[PDB]
């Protein structure tokens, strides 16, 4: 049964709730972004409207095969009427095509649903600036003060350096990057750009990337592995036994892999900086963890919530245990008392 934090009061609207069957009263199903925990349930056999971004729409048509008529894409930053309810989609700074949604209720209440988001000061000069938001459905993935991590630009710096160093020291080394969903494309696109290469990938990953409206994408990616010295592999596969296995397949064309595992937070964020990172080394294969996040740090979330001064906050992540729920409420009370809303 669909949980209350996936429903919008005073509408027939649900958000990211495609896994419960028909939800009684729901005229419209919103999908914030193409990540399987949020889309779990969609197929070619959906014949209810789905509202989403253009980019999410392309992924729905081409990867799950939903029929063009039931995909209502909407432009961002555009006041749009949807069953006689004004809504806006705003960029979430998550993965490609990921959105937050502003709902303007008839009764005068305004609600923001963040979907998954990495809060940023550029949001404070968006359409949110123009009016009061009463309710906030919030991505609470990293709602605890241990959760710090660097800026994406810091991380992309490190990567561009590591890769370009090794490639120049040894010109027969391959760069690999791990992936399992959309997101974090900047990692591999930045490395490939510094090395004068395209990125090489399986057919299915090429298909996924050809849906994202990246400008110039035909110049940046290929399915021809032989022709490329930055390769993408499944994240499952980014280990020694799998990198060894893969290093065979290239057929004596490279004598050393240098891989990157973009991850979110791990416990080594508590005791080590980004300029002071190392990889595990079994022979000639070197695997980097790099903490590239597409979710708000604790401080980033805090600033956004304290600027927004919402009258009420409804968590959408880590809501399954009473301890997590309770811990989160305590932070929301501190923020409000500090900020005087
Ligand atoms: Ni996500």
């Amino acid at each position: 049964t669909c949980p209350f934090y996936k429903k919008i009061p005073g509408t027939g609207f649900t958000v990211d709730a495609f896994q419960y069957g028909v939800v009684e009263g729901c005229t419209a199903y919103f999908l914030t972004h193409f990540h399987s925990d949020h889309y779990a349930g969609l197929s070619k056999h959906f014949t209810f409207p789905v509202y989403c971004s253009e980019i999410t729409g392309n992924l729905l048509k081409n990867k799950l095969h939903v029929q063009e008529q039931y995909i209502h894409p909407l432009p961002l930053d555009t006041e749009c009427i949807v069953n006689g309810v004004k809504v806006v989609l705003l960029d979430a700074n998550h993965c490609p095509g990921a959105v937050m949604i502003l709902f303007y209720l008839p009764n005068g209440t305004v609600i923001l649903h963040t979907g998954d988001f990495r809060a940023d000061p550029s949001m404070e000069r968006s359409l949110l600036a123009d009016q009061k938001v009463h309710m906030l459905y919030l991505d609470t993935t990293y709602c605890s003060p241990e959760y710090t991590f660097p800026s994406q630009q810091e991380v992309i710096r490190f990567a561009i350096n590591t890769a370009f160093e090794a490639v120049t020291l040894n010109p027969h080394a391959l760069v690999v990057c791990g992936t399992y969903s959309i997101g974090k494309e900047k990692v591999f696109l930045a490395i490939a750009d510094v090395l004068g290469s395209k990125v090489g990938m399986s057919q299915e990953k090429y298909k996924t990337l050809q849906c994202l409206n990246i400008p110039e994408i035909n110049s940046l990616i290929t399915t021809d592995m032989c022709s490329s010295l930055v390769h993408l592999l499944p994240m499952m596969q980014i280990n020694f036994k799998g990198l060894q296995s893969h290093l065979k397949k290239c057929g004596g064309k490279y004598n050393q892999i240098l891989a990157f595992r973009p991850t979110g937070w791990t416990h080594s964020n508590k005791f080590t900086r980004i300029a002071d990172v190392i990889p595990q080394t079994k022979g000639n294969i070197s695997i980097y963890g790099i903490p590239y996040s597409e979710h708000s740090s604790y401080l980033e979330m805090k600033r956004f919530v304290q600027w927004l001064k919402p009258q009420k906050i409804i968590p959408t992540v880590n809501v399954g245990t009473w301890k997590s729920r309770s811990t989160m409420e305590k932070y929301f009370r501190e923020w409000k008392l500090e900020a005087g809303y």
